[PDB]
């Protein structure tokens, strides 16, 4: 009987505690000891762990589903509810500590939230079909596809609510959402479809479109061939070899000599995105080392990018368009974090998602035949496309930019709504989820070769559009330098969740967030701290000081 109890943490196993889905079944009600920092995790507090599933079902592909949550619930508790979003494809259940991403070392039950996690509704472990290219291979199952775009979140999040007002007496006060990328999608779902799910949100590098990954993925493949050296054991070309780290490196450097000072400093950081996109063009751009164009005029050298290559990644980096001319989903800017380097050591941050690695006989780009890649042929395309591993690049060199972009918006069967249905987080209707207080902070590294940070900042601008005011509720914090949610020449760290709860709390809005860099040896320093910007103002330096140190700097225009 007595609340927030160890007593109170195993009653909740099976009956008098009540699910919100009756399909509810708990396999673990746990209590746990607090356990002390260690070099990469702050001290938990004592707490029940419940464990358990929703909705065990089969599958039409006759396999097994069930959506898993694990719930830890601290005995001194905060009175706020914490989830954290999914990542890839989803399938696996975390430690469900509460993670706040930002390379932090707190974890929000450190901080005596209660906190859950889920695994999408599908299992990596079981849900592996070798014909089905893998742990993609949920995508067979239209109710697995609906669980994975936003049931299981919905039913986890109901799951969580009910046990903490059994567990505590008391409903949550605050409730808190943070994920990056797949789980900087759910986030933006969760404001749009359940807006009154959670109170704050954070939502980085969020693949709001994630469908149309996939075909930014074949243009990218498409583009870069052209530049390839080599086949690989099924005739594709070595999309990996179309530039080395060198070359990388190269153009990076070349950004950075044509962008670096657009914001007053020569420091490694392009914080004036915009006027970088409007002045760099590689095909007319200097290498600052030697003051020759970047592109060769004759022959390859070191100091110097052939021709084709400079074709291809401007390509690749225009975007898709079918034979109408139409953008299928958006242009790449051009930053610094394509490449970088640290000691010996060359970022490969942004390459590993559109060419790979180089010292490879095979293709292994996220895009050309990674998970990517596989994802949009079993989960996304409508009908799905299964197939061979082997066959993947080569179904992405054939990718016909009229044709199968359709598939992203079709129904088929038993697949009654389309991956854009399930999937897509493109509304910009918030209003129910602003004026109920709710929040929402956005941000986005300007190298992620996953999701493209201009597309979430012309998402910002629809919102602000749709919405006026809307630097109210909602602010977009890109990230120059940074990769895909964490790593590279950037200021890639951060904490989140304290500015989110005084956004919501106080209606204190971060007009800046205080972020440090994970790889400080890019810059040759031993530290750099800058202030992160609410779009569209971008951070610059005052004129005097440490230029490694935040308090020199300060959000304005560019
Ligand atoms: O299908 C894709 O293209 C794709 C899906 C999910 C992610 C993701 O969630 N990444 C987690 C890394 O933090 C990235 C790319
Ligand atoms: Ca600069």
């Amino acid at each position: 009987v007595p609340l927030a109890s160890r007593a109170a943490c195993e009653a909740l196993k099976d009956g008098d505690m009540v699910w919100p889905n009756a399909a509810t079944v708990v396999e673990v009600a746990a209590w746990r000891d607090a356990a002390p920092a260690t070099a990469s995790a702050a001290a938990l507090p004592e707490h029940c762990e419940v464990s358990g599933a929703i909705a065990k079902r089969t599958g039409i592909d006759g396999y097994p589903y069930e959506i898993k949550f694990r719930l830890r619930m601290p005995a001194e508790w905060n009175g706020r509810f914490f989830m954290e979003g999914g990542s890839g494809t989803n399938g696996s259940l975390s430690a469900a500590t509460g993670s706040i991403g930002g390379g932090q070392i707190a974890s929000a039950l450190s901080r005596n939230f209660a906190t859950i996690a889920t695994d999408g509704g599908h299992d990596n472990a079981v849900n592996d079909n070798p014909d089905a290219l893998g742990t993609v291979a949920f995508g067979l199952d239209p109710q697995a596809r609906l669980d994975m775009g936003y049931n299981s979140y919905d039913q986890v999040t109901q799951a969580g609510k009910a046990a903490v007002a059994r567990f505590y007496g008391r409903a949550a006060d605050k409730s808190y959402f943070i994920g990056c990328s797949e789980g900087g999608r759910e986030g933006m779902m969760l404001s749009q479809r359940f807006p009154s799910h959670y109170d704050g949100i954070v939502a980085g590098a969020p693949g709001y479109q994630l469908p149309k990954a996939g075909i930014s993925g074949a243009w990218t493949t498409q583009s870069l061939a052209p530049a390839a050296v080599g086949l690989d054991a099924q005739g594709v070309p070595l999309i990996n070899k179309s530039f080395s780290d060198a070359d990388l490196h190269l153009l990076s450097q070349a950004i950075l000599g044509t962008c670096d000072a657009l914001d007053g400093l020569a420091d490694g950081i392009v914080d004036n995105y915009r006027a970088c996109q409007a002045a760099f063009d590689p095909a007319t751009a200097a290498n600052p080392a030697n003051g020759q164009a970047l592109q060769c005029v004759g022959a390859k050298t070191a100091d110097c990018l052939s021709p084709v290559q400079v074709t291809a990644i401007k390509r690749a980096m225009a975007g898709p368009v079918n034979s109408a001319g139409t953008p299928l989903y958006n242009r790449w800017a051009w930053d610094a974090g394509m490449s970088g380097l640290s000691g010996t050591t060359y970022n490969q941050g942004w390459r590993s998602w559109w060419l790979g690695s180089f010292n490879s006989s095979a293709n292994n780009a996220q895009r050309v035949s990674g998970f990517s890649a596989r994802s949009w042929l079993v989960d996304f395309a409508t009908p799905p496309e299964p197939m061979p591993m082997t066959q993947v690049a080569a179904r992405m060199m054939k990718f016909d930019f009229d044709i199968d972009p359709l598939k992203i918006w079709a129904t088929s069967g038993q697949f009654t709504q389309s991956s854009m249905d399930w999937h897509g987080a493109t509304s910009t209707d918030l209003a129910a989820f602003r004026d109920r207080g709710g929040k929402m902070i956005l941000y986005h590294g300007m190298s992620d070769a996953a999701f493209s940070a201009l597309d979430t900042a012309d998402y910002y601008e629809r919102l602000g559009a749709a919405m006026p005011g809307a630097a109210g509720f909602a602010r977009l914090f890109l990230v120059p330098g940074m990769n895909h949610c964490s790593g590279g020449p950037g200021t890639d760290r951060f904490d989140m969740l304290t500015p989110l709860v005084a956004w919501v709390e106080r209606g204190e809005a971060p007009d800046q967030i205080s972020a440090w860099s994970g790889t400080p040896g890019y810059f040759g320093v031993a530290a750099r701290t800058r202030p992160l910007c609410p779009y569209p103002q971008i951070a610059r330096y005052k004129g005097s000081g440490d230029i490694n140190t935040e308090a020199n700097f300060a959000c304005a225009a560019p």
